[PDB]
């Protein structure tokens, strides 16, 4: 559920992101994707922390991750203006 990113920094104590922003080593910060990224050395370990809903109608519903508030939502593929049904997310 996670994925490594090749750090673009020449600093062994700081990792550089795509936005050119650097973070202190062993530090865990969060981005727009409300993910958790830790600066190792030459590779940042990032992972998704957005709760994934389940139990919805796979034939009458879909999962769309909103980047506005960084949270999962489920709407009727037939009705994108309405919600579905979830029995409990997972992470």
């Amino acid at each position: 559920q996670c994925y490594f990113i090749p750090n673009q920094s020449l600093k062994p104590n700081e990792c550089q992101d795509l936005k050119g922003v650097s973070h202190p080593l062993n530090s865990v910060w969060k981005t727009k994707d409300c993910e958790e990224c830790t600066c190792g050395q030459d590779a940042i370990s990032c992972c998704n922390t957005a709760a994934i809903p389940t139990g919805y109608d796979t034939n009458k519903c879909q999962k769309i991750l909103n980047k506005k508030t960084c949270t999962y939502t489920v709407v009727e593929k037939k009705d994108p203006g309405k919600t579905c049904d979830v029995t409990g997310w997972v992470l």
